[PDB]
C-alpha cells in the first residue's frame, strides 16, 4: 500500500513524470533483493489483491488518449520482469465480475490493436466469465454473450478483431461455456430483428459460418438440447431465422451448408428444393412445434410466413386436416343433437359414453399447465355426467345441470366457426372484447350497483328485489313511481335518475375506451390470431395420429435429406429487378 | 421568490434545459464540481452511474420533484417525470413504502364502508363517527390549499356522516335521507381507490 | 375530441395522479423514521446506485460506428 497506489493513479490518469520514474523504482526494488519475501513481492505488489484488478485492467478500464503510455507499460513489465504466464490470466475475486481477464476489456473498448498484441504475448483466449451478473436472469439485469473473446467481438460488432481472432491457430469454434453455448447461439442470443438495429448479425454470422465452413457447429445442443435454429425460434427473432431457412452458397467445396438448390428459374416461375432436417415434426423437437406452440412472444405470424414453415402447414392441412376437422364437427354436431332431443322431449344415452370420452380427452389441462375453450370442454363434459349421475338418482337437482349443460354446449358449437377466415375474425374479435374491455365496465358497474342497491334497500323494497328493479330499469322496463315505505320520494326518484345518468355516462366512457383501443386491431390482428389458432389445430390434429399411417411428409432423400417441390413465384420483385436492372 | 435556476427552470416548465442540468458531466479536469455524473462503469448495454441531491429530494423546505408534481398550470409535466433522478427515485419512494401505505388507507376506507353499510342495513356500532371526524380534520386543509374534486367528495362525505349521526341524536326524521345520500357517496368514493 | 386521448393523456394523467399521492403520503410521515432516502456523502454529496441499461441506443451506437 506504500506506493502501488501511485501507480495505479499514473495509470489512471497518464502523467509520464510518475511513471518513469516508477518504472525504474519499481526495477529497482525488484533488482535489490529484499531476502525476506521474495516471491510475494511481485505477486502482490504489482498488482491490487481486494479486487483482483491488475495495472492493465486498470489501465484499458480508464482508456484516455494517452496510447504511448499504454505501449510502454505493456513493454515495460511484461517482457523484462519475465511475469507474464501468472500475470495476464488473473481473474477477479468478487461475484459480479467473477473469472474476468484483460482481452475482453481490451475488445470491449475498441482497442483490437493491444489486444492482438497481448495476445500476441501469449494470454488464453479461452476464458470463461463464470459470474452470476454474467450469466444474470433476464435480459436487463446483466450482459450475456458467451463468455468467450471471439463471441464478445461477434457480439459487440468487431469484425476485424474476429477476423485476427480466428486466424489464430490455437482458438476454438467449437468451444462450449457454462451454458454449453457455441459462437452461433450466443451470436443468435445477443441478436433481434430488423426494428431496432441495422443487422450487422446477420451480416458477421455469414462470415463466421463460411470462415468454419463445417457442419459441426450447427449440431451442438445446450444444456435444453437445442440445435442452434431451434433457439433461434425459441427466443423470437425473425429475420436471423430467415436467413438460416433460406441459405444458398454459389461457388463450390461449401455445398452441405447451403439449403435452397435452386433447380431452375425462369423469369417469375422458380423451383426450389429447401431442407427438412429439423423443420418437420417427425423429429421430437421441431422448429415449427416450437413456434407453434410457443407462448410468449407476439409475433409469431412473422416467422409462419417464411417459406418451408409456412408451405409446410398447407400440406399437412389441405393433405389431411379438413377432412379431420370436418369430421370432428359433424360428430360435435351430431352429439349436440342427440343432447337436444333428449334435454327437450323429456340410442338414448350415447351422450354418456361420448362425455367420458370427451373427459378423457380433455383431462389433460391440468398437465398442460388462452386454451379457454378446452375448459368450456371440460365443464360441459362433466355437467353432462353429474346430470346423468343424479339422473340415475331420485334427486331434482339434476335437470338444472342438464339445462346448463344445453346452454354451455350449444355455446360451445360457435367454437368450430374457426376455418371460415371471414367469420374466424368474426370470431377472435369476441374473445378480445370479453377479455379487455367488458370485464372493466362489470367492475365498475357492480360496484356501482352495489352502492346503490343497499341504499335503496335501507329506504325500504327488499334487497334482492330492489337490484332486480334495478337490472331491469337498466335492461328497459320496470314501473318506477311510488314504492312501498319511502320516507320521501323525491329522494328516491333523484337517486334513480343519479343512477341512470351515471350508467349511461359509463356506458358511454366504456364504449369510447373500445373504440380507442382498437386503432390496430381492425382486421390486420384478427387475422394473425386466427392463422396462429388454425396452425396450433393443424399440430394439435396431426400429433393425434399414430405411428404408422402418416404416409403424408414429403419428398425422399436429396447424403440423406429430404426435400420440398416448392414452386414460388415472386412477381413484383421480378418486375422491380428487370425494371430496375435496365 | 427564493429559488436556484433548476427549481426555476421546473417551475416555468422547460424540459430540455433541465434534462441538460440533471445529468451533465464534464470529462476533462480542473472543473469536476460542475459535474452531476459519475460514470464509474460503463460495459456494452449496462452502465452504472451516479447522480446528485442537491435539490432533487423532498428532505430540502422546496425541492424540484415537489415543484414539478405540485405545479398546476403547464400541461407536460411527464415529460420531466420521465428524467432519470427524478423518475428513478420516484420507485425507490413508492416500492419501498407507498404501497403498503396506500394499500392501508384501502383496507381502513374498506372497513370503515363496510361498517357504516352494516348499520345503516340493519337499522363497536359508533366506530363511524370517530371515522368522519378524523377525516374531516384531515381533509379540513380543502380551503387551505386555495382537479383536487375527490377532496370534496370525502369532505362532503364526511359531514354528510355526522349531520345524519347528529340528527340521529335528535328526535327528527330528516336523518335518513342523510344517511341514505352518504352510502351513495361512499360506495361511490371507493372508486377512487 | 378523441382523436388523441385514447391511451396516451389517460396513461399522462395517470402518472402524474401516482406522483402526487406519492408525495402526499410521503410529506404525512413524521420527522424521524425516514431511513428511505438513498446512499451517504460522495465534500458531502449524496447519491444513487443508478444502473441503467440503453438497448436501443448501444445498438444504434455501436452499428453506426463500425
Amino acid at each position: 500500500r506504500r506506493l502501488k497506489k501511485r501507480i495505479f493513479a499514473a495509470v489512471s490518469e497518464g502523467c509520464v513524470e510518475e511513471l518513469v520514474e516508477l518504472l525504474v523504482e519499481l526495477q529497482e526494488l525488484c533488482r535489490r533483493r529484499h531476502d525476506e519475501d521474495v516471491p510475494d513481492f511481485l505477486m502482490h505488489k504489482l498488482t491490487a489483491s481486494d479486487t483482483g484488478a491488475t495495472c492493465l485492467m486498470k489501465a484499458l478500464l480508464n482508456i484516455n488518449p494517452n496510447t504511448k503510455e499504454i505501449v510502454r507499460i505493456l513493454l515495460a513489465f511484461a517482457e523484462e520482469n519475465d511475469i507474464l504466464g501468472r500475470f495476464i490470466n488473473a481473474e477477479y475475486t468478487e461475484e459480479a465480475y467473477e473469472g474476468q481477464t484483460a482481452l475482453n476489456i481490451a475488445i470491449e473498448r475498441r482497442q483490437g490493436d493491444i489486444a492482438a498484441l497481448l495476445i500476441a504475448a501469449g494470454a488464453d483466449v479461452n476464458a470463461h466469465a463464470k459470474g452470476a451478473f454474467f450469466n444474470p436472469k433476464y435480459q436487463h439485469e446483466g450482459f450475456y454473450f458467451g463468455e468467450t473473446p471471439l463471441a464478445l467481438a461477434a457480439c459487440t460488432n468487431q469484425p476485424e478483431i474476429v477476423q485476427l481472432l480466428m486466424e489464430h491457430e490455437q482458438t476454438d469454434i467449437t468451444s462450449r461455456d457454462s451454458r454449453g453455448n457455441n459462437i452461433l447461439h450466443a451470436l443468435v442470443t445477443v441478436a433481434e430483428d430488423f426494428k431496432t438495429q441495422n443487422d450487422f448479425v446477420k451480416r458477421m454470422y455469414d462470415m463466421i459460418l463460411l470462415r468454419s465452413g463445417n457442419w459441426e457447429l450447427e449440431t451442438t445442443r445446450n444444456n435444453d438440447g437445442l440445435t442452434p435454429l431451434q433457439l433461434a425460434a425459441k427466443m423470437g427473432k425473425a429475420e436471423i431465422l430467415k436467413y438460416i431457412l433460406s441459405r444458398e452458397i454459389k461457388e463450390k467445396r461449401l455445398r452441405s451448408l447451403s439449403r435452397k438448390f435452386t433447380d431452375w428459374a425462369y423469369g417469375p416461375v422458380s423451383s426450389s428444393l429447401y431442407d427438412l432436417t429439423n423443420v418437420d415434426t417427425t423429429t421430437d423437437n421441431s422448429v415449427l412445434e416450437i413456434t407453434v406452440y410457443n407462448t410468449n412472444i407476439d409475433n409469431r405470424h412473422e416467422m409462419l410466413t417464411l417459406e418451408p414453415l409456412h408451405t409446410l402447414l398447407h400440406m399437412k392441412w389441405k393433405k389431411f386436416a379438413k377432412h379431420m376437422f370436418f369430421l370432428s364437427f359433424c360428430f360435435y354436431f351430431f352429439y349436440n343433437i342427440t343432447l337436444t332431443l333428449v334435454s327437450y322431449y323429456r340410442g338414448r344415452m350415447f351422450v354418456l359414453i361420448w362425455a367420458m370420452c370427451i373427459s378423457v380427452k380433455e383431462g389433460i389441462a391440468i398437465f398442460l399447465l388462452d386454451a379457454w375453450f378446452h375448459f368450456v370442454f371440460f365443464i360441459q363434459a362433466v355437467l353432462v355426467i353429474l346430470s346423468v349421475f343424479l339422473y340415475l338418482f331420485a334427486y331434482k337437482e339434476y335437470l338444472a345441470c342438464l339445462v346448463l349443460a344445453m346452454a354451455l354446449g350449444w355455446a360451445n358449437m360457435l367454437y368450430y366457426t374457426r376455418g371460415f377466415q371471414s367469420m374466424g375474425m368474426y370470431s377472435v374479435m369476441i374473445q378480445k372484447v370479453i377479455l379487455h374491455d367488458v370485464l372493466k365496465f362489470l367492475f365498475v358497474y357492480i360496484v356501482f350497483l352495489l352502492g346503490f342497491g343497499v341504499a335503496l334497500a335501507s329506504l325500504i323494497g327488499s334487497f334482492s328485489d330492489a337490484v332486480l328493479e334495478l337490472f331491469k330499469l337498466t335492461i328497459g322496463l320496470g314501473d318506477l313511481n311510488i314504492q312501498q315505505n319511502s320516507k320521501y320520494p323525491i329522494l328516491f326518484l333523484f337517486l334513480l335518475i343519479t343512477y341512470v345518468i351515471l350508467t349511461f355516462v359509463l356506458l358511454l366512457n366504456m364504449l369510447i375506451a373500445l373504440m380507442g383501443e382498437t386503432v390496430e386491431n381492425v382486421s390486420k390482428e384478427s387475422e394473425r390470431i386466427w392463422r396462429l389458432q388454425r396452425a396450433r389445430t393443424i399440430l394439435e390434429f396431426e400429433k393425434m395420429l399414430p405411428e404408422w399411417l402418416r404416409s403424408r411428409f414429403r419428398m425422399g432423400e436429396l447424403d440423406f435429406r429430404l426435400c420440398l417441390r416448392i414452386n414460388e413465384v415472386k412477381w413484383t420483385e421480378w418486375k422491380t429487378h428487370v425494371s430496375f436492372l435496365n
